[PDB]
C-alpha cells in the first residue's frame, strides 16, 4: 500500500533522473542523482519518482528502487 | 493584501517554486538563513527574502514557512527538509 | 562593442545573481553567482550569450549593455 | 574518554573559531575554522591536542571536554 | 573609558594587532566586512568586532579604523590595504 | 617521474573526507590545499613521495619513500 | 588509459583562471567540477579525451579526439 | 635613498621568507611569499623586509628585489 510527506525527487519523473555516482562521507553513503534539474545526494530510505519508489539499496554503481503499482511491488534500478 | 508593484525582485523570484528544494539551514556571526537548492545552485535565503513566481515572502525559518500572494488572498506555503 | 567571448558569455543571464563586491589590493569585482560557481567579475568583462559588457560596479548593482542592432542597458542587482 | 586522533586533534584549540552551525538532512554540524579550512564538526568528534571531545553543539557555541588525569571543560563561541 | 571585562572575546582578541594585514573588502546582502589575514586564515570582520590584544574595537571599514583601549585611554589605529 | 600538485604540501595537512566512485573510477576526496580534492590510487600525497595504494572502507592507505613508510588518512 | 576525475564534466563548464608555477611544475588553474584545480600538460579535462598540450600565455591548449579537434580555454 | 606607507611583509626579517612559486590570473603576476605566518601575493613593485625591498622583477621560480642600505642599491633574491 502507498503511504507521510513527500521528498522533492517525488514530483518528478524517475525515467527523467540518471545515476552519475557513489559518494560515502563520515555520515554514510549517497546516490548522486542527476534530476529536476540538479545533482540531489539520495540515502537508502528516500524516494524516487511518482510512484512510491524507495531506494532499498546503493552498491556497484547501482541505484535499487522498489516501487509500488498496481498493489505489488515492482524493482527498478538506475545505474552508471 | 496586494503585489508590490515598485519592489525590486529577487533572484529566486523568476523561477516555479515548486522546482525549490529545502537543503538546511545555516548559521553564523550575521545570523540564520535557509538553504534552497534551486536555479541550478544552492541560496542562502533570509526571512524577509522572496522565492517563487507569486510574491512569496519568506516569514520563517525553523521548514521554511513562505506566505505567496494569489488571485487578492494569503496563501502559506512550506518547504521542508527531507 | 560588437574578441574572443568570456567564460560567463556562454549562459543565459537571467540564471546570474549579483551576490556582492569584493575588493581587494588589485581593484574591484562583483560578485557573480552563475555556472555552478561564484565568479570574480571587472568593469569590461561580459555576461550572457548578447555580448553583455559590464560597464559599471556600484551600489551593490551591475551595469551591463548588450546588443539584440541595437544596445540594451540593464542590471543584475544584489538583494 | 581516553581510537584513530581525527584531523582536527593534530592542531592547536586555541587557533579554531567557531563560525557557525548548519543543519542538512544528516543532522547538525558545527563549522569551525582551523588548520586552513573551514570543517563540519559532529557531537563525537574531537578537536585539539588534548583529546577534546564535541559533547554539545547549541546556541552558537561548541562545549568540548579535554584531559590534561582530569577533564576539563571548554567552549568555542561565535562572536 | 575602561575595558569591558564581561564580554566574551572574540577570536581575533587572541593575536597581537600587527601580525594582521587588510586585505580587502566584501559587502554582500548581509553588509560589509573587511577582510583581516591573520592567524593563519583570512577573516571576515565587521564594524563593532574586535581586533588584536588591547580591546581594539573596529569602528569603520572605508582603511579597517580601531579603537584601541590602552592604559585608561582610547589610542586609534588602522590597517590600510596595500 | 612527473610530480603532482597534492606533493606540494605537508600530508599531515590532509583530511580524508570520503570516497567518490563514478564512471572515471573510484577517488578518495582530500581535504587540503585550499579545496577538497579527488585522488585515485597510483597518485600521490605529501613530500615524500605518498602513492596512493589504496582506498577502501573510509582509510587511504599510502606509502612513502624516506626504507618504504606506510600512512594513513582514515575517515572520521 | 587511467581516466582522470575532470573527464566526468563537460568541458564547456571550466573557465581557465590562471597559472601557477612552483616546485612541482606548472599547472593551469580550472574553475570548475565545484571549486578551482590544477592540471598539467598530459591531463585531461571534458568528455572526449581533452588532453591538455600547452600551458603558456594564459592559455591552455588541448586537443580531443572524436579526429583530433584543437580547443583552447583562455583566461579573461 | 629610503622614502610612503609601508606594507605589511616590511615588518619582518627579509631571510625569514620563502618564494613558493608564481601565480598568474586575470589581474597580472604575483609571487607567492611564505612569511610572517601566512602565503602572500607580492606583484612586482610591492616590497619585502625591513631594508626598503622594492619588487622589481617575478620571474623564472624568482623574485628579484632591490634593497636600499648604507645608500647603495642591494639586489637580493628569493627563489625556489
Ligand atoms: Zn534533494
Ligand atoms: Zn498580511
Ligand atoms: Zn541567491
Ligand atoms: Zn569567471
Ligand atoms: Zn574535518
Ligand atoms: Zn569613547
Ligand atoms: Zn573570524
Ligand atoms: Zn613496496
Ligand atoms: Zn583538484
Ligand atoms: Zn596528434
Ligand atoms: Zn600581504
Amino acid at each position: 500500500k502507498p503511504d507521510r510527506v513527500k521528498q522533492f525527487l517525488e514530483g518528478f519523473n524517475i525515467e527523467t533522473f540518471e545515476m552519475v555516482g557513489t559518494l560515502s562521507n563520515a555520515q554514510g553513503t549517497f546516490a548522486l542523482v542527476k534530476g529536476a534539474g540538479g545533482v540531489h545526494r539520495v540515502r537508502v530510505g528516500d524516494y524516487l519518482g511518482r510512484n512510491d519508489g524507495k531506494v532499498v539499496g546503493i552498491s556497484e554503481g547501482k541505484i535499487d528502487v522498489i516501487e509500488i503499482v498496481p498493489w505489488l511491488e515492482r524493482p527498478r534500478s538506475l545505474t552508471l
